[PDB]
Order: structure tokens, then sequence, then C-alpha cells
């Protein structure tokens, strides 16, 4: 736990600073400087999945702050190279960087600089520097984790081929809460490949002001399988892990949770396309989304508060409906944490569904890009407990110990 | 020499990029939303005393980190408390803070966010809020840095009653290169006296676009007396020393040096009011000030480079033109400190000329406003070189060694 360089705190603190006067400026635009004529939807949907990855970041270095301060070893747990092994630091700089670059970008399309230069290239320009970053191989700006990081998502997308190791699927379940990242992607090579209207200056904000592109809705069903990749891949880990193990508990059980909201997506865009036609069954087939609905969110929750937190335990004794041990240094924390786990499961099941074509007027656009940091926060206090609890006692078999 | 803390950091870089990207906004606004038919040359008057103040702390943060990393014990040579010195990190981020607020009152006072509240009262609150930071009674924000400060400016400006130590000559000769920051002050009072009509939403960029106040002339005299100040502190602090040690070399020799800018400013209003009304005696009161300019500015230069810095030596041997022994790693940067010291010891005098309303074209104005940051950088250096200096050899006999 060697502290960062003090020139690390400083780039840290000169990026927030940055970030936090450019968000700033960009609210103050968007009150003032904005056109009404022009529908701005396609602009913050492409713009919410790098703000999203922006927040994940941002939150991923609290976390790293938490864990090496609480006391679990998360660079035993993830294998990481104990001398190697990134600060928080680091990771706070990295997504302050890649904010500034959001924010110039979203500034930048907000009103153009340059009149030559159309505005539906900033978001490629922002989103083709940050593939390039992480797909950058000179051995510049943080080569040895960007290369781990690039391994181990290549092990991950190649699920059935390698055993899973923690990292694995933790990386697999962040991507299973950070689906809309996937989702706003493939909206972006879709938006791209159709309706920007290249000689329009303007033509990723069109002037329509009704939606009703081809790739805003999603009845094509591609939106459905993009949206089930992050379970898919977890699903087929699991099996792996299974195979290798040849143990049911919990192995078909995580299974059969990662197969409810496949369901979830599949069934909702099914009857989502059912209602866009106006069929008799539109109503059975939503009371069968409302109840997969149920079901999915209340696996998912449970697992959550039982097996992957390990709280509830019945050795506890004095902690109430917690763990015998704890390494947090307030029980509050814990239980504010079970609390927000279970509103914002329901939030994350509300979502999946409502971006999957559920909800055609643009309030479904809005609460959808309210719940998604919704559902990376989750995310990032999931990881919290998650990580204490595997280095408190051993879940999911990973170590040997 | 202890490490600052690690959040001290972050907030120097939190205020570094907050100014950075408010100073980039700044230029901006000033490009695209600023109004030509009006004036702006009383706002660029009132805020460079702040810009000029801010710049200075920022140099002296950077003569703090050069005192500290090259070896000359500036702590010891202040008199400071050794274990409560102020590292550079600490003026990094009391410079970067107050640039924080000088560069919100500049961009509100561009576009005033609220119509009730006056443009005007924006360098008010800026100036009231740096002073009440000054004279802040409550212990929170470096009460034994800004109580030192208060006494220290206490004792300078109440010269002939208490001995003259190196910090208080320090600050003194800090304010003799600071001129312009009082007589900005000045200026402010005379300017909130007579020329705002505060019924006026504008008033503190008026209408005329044709200068003709009685402010923007000098007429009066009160902005010789305001530019003889600092020179006159330091003229009776040498005239103490003198009577406290009643040795002539150089004390009578720094009273001269001190001495010859009350006529130069002299000269140079006197003349400027004789050309104002026109008689025949300005070509022979010009040739007066010139050559007083030619004389001050050349006494000004040697002494800095012979007994300041302590260059020139005789007994220097290997070292071409320079002391004997050296503290800073490169010859070549005593070198350009000459060149540097030689070019704006010229320069310096000329930006005293030309506020005395000399050039009352708006060529004045500019080549002022350009120069004043220039000589702040001048003093930055002499800083360097004279504390230098001053751990080497005792020079001005204040240590008993
Ligand atoms: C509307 C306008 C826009 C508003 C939002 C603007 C968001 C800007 C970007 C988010 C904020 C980034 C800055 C905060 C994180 C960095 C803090 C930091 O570096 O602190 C230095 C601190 C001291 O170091 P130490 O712990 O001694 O040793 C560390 C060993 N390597 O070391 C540490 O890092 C440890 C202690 C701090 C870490 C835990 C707390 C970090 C986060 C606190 C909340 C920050 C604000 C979050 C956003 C709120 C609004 C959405
Ligand atoms: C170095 C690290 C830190 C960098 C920090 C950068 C901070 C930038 C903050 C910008 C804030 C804008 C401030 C605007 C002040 C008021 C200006 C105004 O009211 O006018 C807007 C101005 C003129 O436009 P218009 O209104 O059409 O003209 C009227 C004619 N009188 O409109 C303008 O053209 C003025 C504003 C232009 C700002 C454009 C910034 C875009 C980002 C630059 C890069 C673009 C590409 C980025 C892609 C990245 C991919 C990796
Ligand atoms: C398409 C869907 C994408 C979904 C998101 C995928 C990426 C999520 C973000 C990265 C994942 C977190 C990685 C692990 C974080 C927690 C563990 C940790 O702190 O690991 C430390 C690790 C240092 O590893 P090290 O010790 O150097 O390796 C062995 C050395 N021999 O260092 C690390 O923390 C490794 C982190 C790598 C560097 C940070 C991320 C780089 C920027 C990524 C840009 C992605 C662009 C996406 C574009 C599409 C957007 C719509
Ligand atoms: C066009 C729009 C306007 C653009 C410009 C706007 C204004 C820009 C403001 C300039 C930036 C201010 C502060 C920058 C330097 C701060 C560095 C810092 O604090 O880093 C910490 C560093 C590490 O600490 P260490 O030396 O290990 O130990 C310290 C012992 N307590 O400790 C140190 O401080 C030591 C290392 C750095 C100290 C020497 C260098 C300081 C100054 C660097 C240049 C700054 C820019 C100058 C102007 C550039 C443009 C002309
Ligand atoms: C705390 C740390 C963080 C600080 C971050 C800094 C925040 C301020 C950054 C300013 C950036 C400006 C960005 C401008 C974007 C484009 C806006 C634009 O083009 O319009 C200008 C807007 C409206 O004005 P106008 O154009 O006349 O209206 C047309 C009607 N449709 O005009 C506006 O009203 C928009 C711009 C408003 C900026 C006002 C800033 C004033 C500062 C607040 C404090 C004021 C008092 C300070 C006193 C200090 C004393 C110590
Ligand atoms: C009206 C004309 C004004 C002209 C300029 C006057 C101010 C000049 C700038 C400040 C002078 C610097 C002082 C010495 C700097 C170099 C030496 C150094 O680093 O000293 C460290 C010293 C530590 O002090 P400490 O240890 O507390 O003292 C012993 C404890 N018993 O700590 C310090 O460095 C002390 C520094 C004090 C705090 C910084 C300054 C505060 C802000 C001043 C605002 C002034 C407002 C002006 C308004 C008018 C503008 C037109
Ligand atoms: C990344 C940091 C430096 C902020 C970006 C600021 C720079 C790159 C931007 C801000 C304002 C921009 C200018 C705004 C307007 C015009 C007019 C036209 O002729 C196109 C170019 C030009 C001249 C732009 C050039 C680039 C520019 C100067
Ligand atoms: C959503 C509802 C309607 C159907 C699925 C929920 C039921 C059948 C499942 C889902 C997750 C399951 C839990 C998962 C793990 C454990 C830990 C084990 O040591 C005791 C049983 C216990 C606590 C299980 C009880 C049954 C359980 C709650
Ligand atoms: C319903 C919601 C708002 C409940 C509150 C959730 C949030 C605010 C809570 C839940 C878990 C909490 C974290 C639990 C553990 C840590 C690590 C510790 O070393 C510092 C505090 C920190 C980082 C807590 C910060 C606040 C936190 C993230
Ligand atoms: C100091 C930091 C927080 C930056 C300052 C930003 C805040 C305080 C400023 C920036 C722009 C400002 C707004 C600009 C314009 C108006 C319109 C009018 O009704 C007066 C108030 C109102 C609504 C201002 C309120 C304060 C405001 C929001
Ligand atoms: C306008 C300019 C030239 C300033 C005019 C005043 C100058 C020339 C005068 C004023 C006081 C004078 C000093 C007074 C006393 C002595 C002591 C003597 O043993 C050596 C010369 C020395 C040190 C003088 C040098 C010249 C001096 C500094
Ligand atoms: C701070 C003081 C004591 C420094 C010593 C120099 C004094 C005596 C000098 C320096 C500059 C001089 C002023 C320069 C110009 C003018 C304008 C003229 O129309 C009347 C005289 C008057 C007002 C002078 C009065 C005397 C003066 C103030
Ligand atoms: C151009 C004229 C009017 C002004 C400057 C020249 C004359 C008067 C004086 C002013 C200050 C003087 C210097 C003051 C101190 C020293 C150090 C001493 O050990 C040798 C002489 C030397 C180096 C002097 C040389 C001559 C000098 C530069
Ligand atoms: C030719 C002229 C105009 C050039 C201007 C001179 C400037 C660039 C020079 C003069 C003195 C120099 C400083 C002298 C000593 C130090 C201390 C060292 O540890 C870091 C560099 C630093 C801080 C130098 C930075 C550059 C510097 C400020
Ligand atoms: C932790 C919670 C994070 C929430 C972050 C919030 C981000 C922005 C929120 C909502 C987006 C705003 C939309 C308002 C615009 C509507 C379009 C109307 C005009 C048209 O239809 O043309
Ligand atoms: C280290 C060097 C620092 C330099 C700092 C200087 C920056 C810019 C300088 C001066 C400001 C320029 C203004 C141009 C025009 C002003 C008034 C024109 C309108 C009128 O006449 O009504
Ligand atoms: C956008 C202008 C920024 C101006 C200030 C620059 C701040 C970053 C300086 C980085 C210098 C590189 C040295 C890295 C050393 C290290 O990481 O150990
Ligand atoms: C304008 C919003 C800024 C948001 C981030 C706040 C940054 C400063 C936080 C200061 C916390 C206290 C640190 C104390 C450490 C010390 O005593 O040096």
């Amino acid at each position: 736990a060697q502290p960062a360089p003090a020139w690390t705190t400083f780039r840290v603190g000169l990026f927030c600073g940055i970030f936090i006067v450019l968000n700033i400026t960009l609210v103050l635009a968007a009150v003032f400087k904005l056109e009404t004529d022009r529908s701005i939807w396609p602009l913050i949907r492409i713009y919410r999945g790098g703000f999203l990855l922006i927040e994940f970041l941002f939150l991923l270095g609290i976390n790293t702050y938490g864990w090496r301060q609480a006391g679990v070893n998360h660079v035993l747990i993830f294998e990481l190279n104990p001398r190697s092994n990134l600060s928080h630091q680091h990771l706070f700089e990295i997504a302050g960087f890649l904010g500034i670059l959001w924010c110039l970008s979203l500034l930048a399309c907000f009103f153009a600089p340059i009149s030559v230069i159309p505005t539906y290239v900033y978001p490629l320009a922002l989103y083709g520097f940050m593939v390039f970053f992480l797909i950058n191989p000179t051995k510049t700006f943080y080569y040895k984790s960007r290369f781990w990081l690039l391994k181990l998502l290549f092990r991950v997308f190649t699920a059935p081929f390698h055993k899973v190791g923690f990292a694995d699927f933790w990386l697999a379940d962040q991507l299973n809460s950070l689906s809309v990242i996937l989702m706003d992607l493939e909206y972006m090579i879709c938006f791209y490949s159709l309706e920007l209207k290249w000689d329009e200056s303007k033509g990723l904000l069109p002037n329509n002001s009704e939606e009703s592109g081809i790739c805003h809705k999603y009845t094509y069903g591609v939106r459905a399988i993009v949206q089930c990749i992050p379970a898919w891949l977890r699903f087929i880990q699991c099996l792996r892990r299974y195979r290798d193990t040849k143990r049911a508990f919990p192995h078909l059980v995580n299974a059969g949770k990662y197969s409810t909201t496949f369901f979830m997506v599949t069934f909702a865009a099914l009857y989502s396309t059912h209602k866009e036609r106006g069929h008799s069954d539109t109503m059975v087939f939503f009371y069968l989304w409302i109840v997969f609905y149920i079901i999915s969110s209340c696996y998912t929750l449970i697992w959550d508060l039982k097996m992957d937190w390990g709280l509830f335990d019945k050795n506890a004794g004095e902690n109430t409906f917690l763990r015998e041990e704890i390494v947090y240094p307030q029980k509050a924390y814990y239980y504010c944490a079970i609390i927000e786990d279970v509103i914002l499961r329901f939030a994350w099941t509300i979502q999946i569904s409502i971006t999957s074509t559920t909800l055609l007027p643009h309030s479904g656009d809005i609460i959808a890009t309210v719940f998604a940091p919704l559902e990376v926060f989750r995310r990032f206090v999931w990881n919290f407990f998650r990580l204490e609890n595997e280095h408190l006692n051993n879940c999911g078999e990973f170590r040997a110990v």
C-alpha cells in the first residue's frame, strides 16, 4: 500500500477541477444555448454510455480506496501483481481525463467551434479516442494495467474456453450492470448506419422533433440480444464453472438467475412488438412479463443479499441481520446498503424493461437516463461488500483456501 | 522540508484546473461577447492589480519551491518558525484560490448573471473578500501565516520605528516592485468616488468610448505619491538601518538608489502636466526626465547585479562574471537571469513613466498592462538570486554571522 506520488494527486485534482468547471459550463449551455426545434434525444442517448463509463471509473476508484483502507486484500483476490497494483489515485485520474474528453466533446456538439467540422463526428471522435486509449499498443499510458484489462476482457468474452477466475466473473458482472453502455453503442452504430443524413450539418440532432426513426423503435430485436450479452456471458461462465467443479450449488442457481433476466429481455421485446401491432394477447404477454419481472428481480436481490454479500448469517449473533464479523467501520453502512440494493434491484429491472421498447413516450427515455447512473451506483455499492465478503469468507470456491 | 499532505496537493491541482478553464473561458468571452461601444479600460485597470497579486503569489510559491530544493535555508533567513513554515504547495493553493475568485469576478463583470445586482459591485466584492481574507481574525485559513503577514505589514508601513530585519526589507522591496497594485487601488478609490454614475446599470464600463475622465488624467499628483510610497518606505527603512549601524556603505548608497525614483516620478508627472498646459520648458524637462531615467535605471541594474545577486565577483575564478560558489544547478540560469534583469530593469522605469500620463494614447495602457507582469517576473527572478546570495554571503549585515 505505497502512497501515491504527489504528482499523481496534483494531476487528479487538476482533472477533477477541469471536469467540474466543464460540467457547470455544460449545464449552463444546456439551460441557455440549446435549440428546442431539433430533437436532442440522439445526443443524450449517445453520450449516456460515455457518462456511465466515467461514473463507473470514478466509483471504481472510490471502491479501490475503500478496499485498501478497510482491510480487504483486493489485490490478492483479483490476483493482481502486488508490486504493480493501481492505486485509487490512478483510477481517479483516468476517470477525470476521460471525463475531460467527454465534456469537451459534448461542449463541441452543443455549439460547433468549426463550421466545416460536422457536429456528428464529435461523439465518434470521443469514442474513437476512448477505444484507441483502450487498444493503444505504445507503452505510455498505464500499459501494464491496460494490457491486463485487454487480456481479461478477451478472456471474458470467450466465456466457455477458459477457467472462470474471480476477476473474469467480476468484470462479467460489471458488464451485467453496464448493459446500457453496449446498448447505447449499438444504438449509435445503427444510427450512424442510417439516420445521420450526412449532408445535414446537424444530422445528429434531427429537426423532426418527433421520434419515428427505425433505430428508435427496437422492433428489429437486436436491442434484446445486445442487452442479453452481459447476461449471456455470465450464464455461460457459470455453466463452465459448473463443468469444472461438477457442483450444482450455486452454479446452476446462478445459471437460473441469469436466465431469468434472459427471459426478461426476450419477453419484453416480444410483447413490445406485440403491442406495436395491437394483438389481443398483448395483455396476457404483459402479465407474463410482469410476473417474470417480479421473480427475476426477487431472485437477483435475494442472491445479492444472501450469498454475494453474505448477510443475514445465522451465526451473526450481536450483528442484527448481518454477518458474524464485519470489516467496514459502521453497521449503518451495511443497513443502508441493504435498503439501497432492495430499491435498486427493482430500478435495474424496470430500467431494462423500459429501455426494451416498453415505454415509447419521452418519459421512458427520461426515466431510463435517470436510472442508469443509479444502476452503476448500485453496482459500485455491491462491489464493496462482494469484495469484502470474498476476503472474509471465500464464496464461490474461487481460492483454494 | 517536510512533504505536504496529499489533500493539499489535490487542492492546488483542483484550483489550478478551475483557474485554467476559467481563464480559457474568459479569453473566449473577451473574444466573442464583449461590447466595443463602451471603454473596457477601467475594468482592465481595476482587475490588473488583482491579476498581478495572483501572479506574485504563484511566482512566490515557485520561489519557495526553488529555495527548498536548491539548498538555501530561506526559513532561517526570513526568521520563520522552522516547524510551521509554509511549503510551496500552500502558496500555490492560496494563489489558485484567489485566482479563482478573480476569474469569477471578471467573468461575472463580463456578463452580469443578475440584472438587479450592478456590474460595478463585482470588483468591490472581489477586493473586499481579498482584504477580509487578509484581516480575517477567525483562525481557520492560514491563521499563523496571515497574522505574521499582518504584523510584518504593520512593521513595514511604519518603517522608522523598528529595526529592519531581512523580512521587512524583503517585503518592502516586493512592494517597490508592486507599485502598480497600490496605484490601481488608488485609481479604484478615485474612480468609485467620482466616475461611476451609480444610476447606470453598466457604470463600470462607460459608453463615452473616449477617455477624458479626471481619474484617467494624473494632473492632481496623488498618483505620483502612491508611486513613491513603496520607494518611500524602502528609503526610510534604509535611513533607519544606517542610524542603527552608523555605516555609510551601502546604507546611504541604498538611500540614493531608492531616492532617485522619487525624482524620476516627480519629473515624469511634472513634465506631463507641463505638456498638458503646453509651456516652453516641456522639452527641457523631458531631457531632465530622460537623463534621470537613465541614471536611475543604471543605478538599480548595477546594484541588483553587484550587491543583491553578488555577481561579477573578483574571486569567481572559473565562474565567468559570477560568484565563486553557486548553488543553483546550472550557470546558464545565472546568465539568463543577468540578461533578463538587464532587459526588464530598463522597461520597469518606463512602466513608472507611462502611468504618469506621459503617453496619453491607448498604447500607454497596453504597454503598462503588458510590462507590469514582466516587472513581477523580474522581481521573482531577483528574489531567487537575492535569497541565494544572502544564504551564501551575508549581505546587508542582517544576520550576526
Ligand atoms: C454539477 C457540476 C459537477 C459536479 C460533479 C463533479 C465531479 C468531479 C469528479 C469527482 C470528484 C473527484 C475528486 C475526489 C476524488 C479524489 C480525492 C483525492 O485524491 O484525495 C486525496 C486523498 C489523500 O490521500 P491519502 O488518502 O492520504 O493517500 C492516498 C494513497 N494513494 O486520497 C484519496 O483519494 C483518499 C480520500 C478520498 C477518496 C474518497 C472520497 C472520494 C470521492 C468523494 C466525493 C467527490 C464528489 C463526487 C461527486 C458528487 C457530485 C455528483
Ligand atoms: C487544455 C485543458 C483544459 C481545456 C478547457 C477548455 C474549456 C472550454 C470551455 C468553453 C466555454 C464556453 C464559454 C463561452 C462564453 C460566451 C460565448 C458566447 O456567448 O458566445 C458563444 C460563442 C459564439 O458563438 P455564436 O453565439 O454562434 O456567435 C455569436 C456572434 N457574436 O461560441 C463559441 O464558439 C465560444 C465557445 C467555444 C467553446 C468550444 C469548445 C469545444 C471543445 C474543443 C475541442 C473540440 C473537439 C473535442 C473532441 C475530443 C475528442 C478526443
Ligand atoms: C463495451 C463495454 C465496456 C464495459 C466496461 C469495460 C471496462 C470497465 C473499466 C475497467 C474495468 C476495471 C478493472 C479492474 C478494476 C478494479 C481492480 C484494480 O484496481 O485493478 C488494478 C489494475 C492494475 O493491474 P496491474 O497490477 O497493472 O496488472 C498486473 C501487472 N503485471 O488496474 C485496473 O484497475 C485496470 C483498469 C484498466 C484501465 C482503466 C480503463 C481504461 C479506459 C477504458 C475505456 C473503454 C472505452 C469504451 C468505449 C465504448 C463506450 C460506449
Ligand atoms: C491560456 C489560459 C491560461 C493558462 C494558464 C493559467 C494559469 C496556470 C497556472 C499554473 C499552475 C500552477 C501550479 C502548477 C505547479 C504545481 C505542482 C505541484 O504542486 O506539484 C506537487 C509537486 C510534488 O511534490 P514534491 O516536489 O515531490 O515535494 C513537495 C514538498 N512539499 O511539488 C511541486 O510543486 C514541485 C514540482 C513543481 C514546482 C515547479 C514548477 C511550478 C510551475 C510550473 C509551471 C506552471 C505554468 C507557468 C505558466 C505556463 C504558461 C506560460
Ligand atoms: C466554484 C468552483 C467552480 C466554478 C465554475 C465556474 C462557473 C462559471 C463558468 C462560466 C462559463 C460560461 C459558459 C457560457 C455558455 C454559453 C452561454 C451563452 O452563450 O449565453 C450566455 C448566457 C446568457 O446570456 P445572453 O447570451 O445575454 O442571453 C441570451 C438569451 N437567450 O449568460 C449566462 O448567464 C451564462 C454564463 C454565466 C456565468 C456567470 C459566472 C459568474 C460567477 C458567479 C459569482 C458572481 C459573483 C462573484 C463575486 C466574487 C467575490 C469574491
Ligand atoms: C496593498 C499592497 C499589497 C502588496 C502585496 C502584499 C502581500 C505580498 C504577498 C505575501 C507575502 C509573502 C510572505 C513571505 C513569502 C516567502 C516566505 C514564506 O514562504 O514564508 C512562509 C510564511 C510562514 O509563516 P509562519 O510560519 O506562519 O510564521 C511564523 C509563525 N509564527 O508564510 C507566508 O509566506 C506568509 C504569506 C501570507 C499569506 C499569503 C497572502 C494572503 C493574501 C493577501 C491578499 C492581499 C489583498 C490585497 C488587496 C488589494 C488589491 C488591489
Ligand atoms: C482543448 C482546449 C485548448 C480548449 C479548446 C479551445 C480551442 C481549440 C477552440 C476554442 C474556440 C475555437 C475557435 C472558435 C471559432 C472559430 C472560427 C472559425 O474560423 C473556425 C475556427 C475557430 C477560430 C475556432 C478554432 C479553435 C478554438 C480556438
Ligand atoms: C423469485 C422467487 C419467486 C423464486 C426463486 C427464489 C427461491 C426459489 C430461491 C432463489 C435464491 C435461493 C437462495 C439462494 C441461496 C441460499 C443459501 C443456502 O445456504 C440456503 C438457501 C438459500 C437462502 C436459497 C433459498 C431459496 C432461494 C431464495
Ligand atoms: C439509499 C442509499 C442512499 C443508501 C446509502 C448508500 C451509500 C451512500 C453508502 C452505502 C455504503 C457506503 C460505503 C460503505 C463503505 C465505505 C468504506 C469506508 O472506508 C468509507 C465509507 C464508504 C465509502 C461508504 C460510503 C457511503 C456508502 C456508499
Ligand atoms: C460559484 C460557482 C458555483 C459558479 C456560479 C454559478 C451560479 C451561482 C450562477 C451561474 C449562472 C447564474 C444564473 C444566471 C442568470 C440568472 C437569471 C436571473 O433570474 C438571475 C439569476 C440567474 C438564474 C442566475 C443564478 C445564479 C447562477 C446559476
Ligand atoms: C538622483 C540620484 C543621482 C540620487 C542622488 C543622491 C545620491 C547621488 C547621493 C545621496 C546620498 C549620497 C551618499 C552620502 C554619503 C556617502 C558616504 C561617503 O563616504 C561615500 C559616498 C556616499 C555613500 C554618498 C553616495 C552618493 C549618495 C547616495
Ligand atoms: C511620498 C513622498 C514623500 C515622496 C517624495 C517625493 C514628493 C515630495 C514628490 C514626488 C512627486 C511629486 C509631485 C509630482 C507632480 C505634481 C503635480 C503638480 O501639478 C503639482 C506638484 C506635484 C503634486 C508633485 C508634488 C511633490 C511630489 C509628491
Ligand atoms: C550612472 C550613475 C549616475 C549611477 C550608478 C553609478 C555610480 C554612481 C555607483 C552607484 C552604486 C555604485 C556601486 C555600489 C557598490 C559597489 C560595490 C563595491 O565593492 C565596489 C563598487 C560598487 C560596484 C559601486 C560602483 C559604482 C556605482 C554603480
Ligand atoms: C533570457 C531571459 C528572458 C529568460 C528568463 C529567465 C527564466 C526563464 C529563468 C531565470 C532564473 C531561472 C530559475 C533559476 C533556478 C531555478 C531553480 C531550479 O531548481 C529549477 C529551475 C529554476 C526555478 C529556474 C527556472 C527558469 C528561470 C526562472
Ligand atoms: C444520480 C442521478 C444521475 C442523473 C443525471 C441526469 C442527467 C440529465 C437528466 C435528464 C435529461 C434531460 C432532459 C430534458 C430535455 C427534454 C427534451 C424536450 C425537448 C424535445 O423533446 O425536443
Ligand atoms: C507575461 C505577460 C502578460 C501579458 C498580459 C496581457 C494580456 C492582454 C493585454 C492587454 C489587453 C488588451 C486589450 C486590447 C484592447 C483594449 C481596448 C480597446 C477598446 C477601447 O479602446 O475602447
Ligand atoms: C492543460 C495544461 C496543464 C498544465 C500543467 C501540466 C500538469 C501535468 C504535468 C505532467 C508532467 C509529466 C511528469 C510525470 C511524472 C510522474 O508521473 O511521476
Ligand atoms: C467546488 C466543489 C469542490 C468539491 C471537492 C472538494 C475539495 C476540497 C475538500 C477538502 C476536504 C478537507 C481536507 C483536509 C486536509 C488538510 O487539512 O490539508
